[PDB]
């Protein structure tokens, strides 16, 4: 476990945000990349704007963030920058659907996003499972997600870190569940079933947001939507990130090789030609449907779908030499 120093959050409480960004965070395609220094501050801004200033305890929040920060590894993809990006997509969905969600749901969904990949190694579930690695035996399914949540909790169990103290033991235990379920939903295995169910539910007319089971399923889709949002950015950003993903996918497949296993096309660095054919598969199979159902459920999220289409169009172009 890694704790933030004394004078990191104190100088971060000093943090104020420039006007130009204030007006641009609100945008779905907004890219946080150009503002590394400013990332902790931006989350806070997003919290405040969505949850309220007097609402969260400030000393605690700032300690919480820099400790979340320091427990993200320096891996190519699933790092501190993934976290804030994913957090940002949430804020964008939330802002456009603010009232649909309660003040606890919004509190918890934003904190969950930031924490959803905590202590990621750059290794997939399947890897840790087909091998072991103690984590696949401790958490048998949704291996890494279960770790991610656990770590969130450990971070909350630190001196001055428990931002949720000021809640009622009723609310406190409610929000830990919203998080747990949220962090778990980002296991992409679940997503496929969850979308069809939701597809089904919307298509028949059954979907009801007062239904806690329905609700949970909707929140699920949101988490998938955010965890993937880099496919919703402008093309050059989108393309750069794919490098980082693969950087990890390959380092993984290499270790499969290193210990006598033959990795799929997607984690085979000698198979870089098939990538754009895989990306097209992934957009069509996974991302397009994901943002499609989500737009039906929540119409203020159609922009996310467009961005994704546009990016699919680009991938098609790479395939045909252009
Ligand atoms: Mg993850
Ligand atoms: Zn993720």
């Amino acid at each position: 476990m890694s704790i933030c120093t004394s004078e990191e959050w104190q100088g971060l409480m000093q943090f104020t945000l420039p006007v130009r960004l204030c007006k641009e965070i609100e945008l779905f395609h907004f890219d946080i990349g150009p503002f590394e220094n400013m990332w902790p501050g931006i989350f806070v801004y997003m919290v405040h704007r969505s949850c309220g200033t007097s609402c969260f305890e400030l000393e605690k929040l700032c300690r919480f963030i820099m400790s979340v920060k320091k427990n993200y590894r320096r891996v190519p993809y699933h790092n501190w920058k993934h976290a804030v990006t994913v957090a940002h997509c949430m804020y964008a969905i939330l802002q456009n659907n603010h009232t649909l969600f309660t003040d606890l749901e919004r509190k918890g969904l934003l904190i969950a996003c930031l924490c959803h990949d905590l202590d990621h190694r750059g290794f997939s579930n399947s890897y840790l499972q087909k091998f072991d690695h103690p984590l696949a035996a401790l958490y048998s399914t949704s291996t890494m997600e279960q770790h991610h949540f656990s770590q969130t909790v450990s971070i909350l169990q630190l001196e001055g870190h428990n931002i949720f103290s000021t809640l009622s033991s009723s609310e406190y235990e409610q929000v830990l569940e919203i998080i747990r379920k949220a962090i778990i939903a980002t296991d992409l295995a679940l997503y496929f079933g969850n979308r069809k169910q939701l597809e089904e539910m919307y298509q028949t007319g059954s979907l009801n947001l007062n239904n806690q089971s329905h609700r949970d399923r909707v929140i699920g889709l949101m988490m998938t939507a955010c965890d993937l949002c880099s496919v919703t950015k402008l093309w050059p950003v989108t393309k750069l990130t794919a490098n980082d993903i693969y950087a990890e996918f390959w380092a993984e497949g290499d270790e499969m090789k290193k210990l006598g296993i033959q990795p799929i096309p997607m984690m085979d660095r000698d198979k870089k030609d098939e990538v754009p054919q895989g990306q097209l598969g992934f957009y069509n199979a996974v991302a397009i449907p994901c943002y499609t159902t989500l737009t039906q459920i929540l119409p203020p999220t159609e922009p996310l779908l467009k961005a994704c289409r546009d990016n699919l169009s680009q991938w098609e172009k790479v395939i045909r030499g252009e």
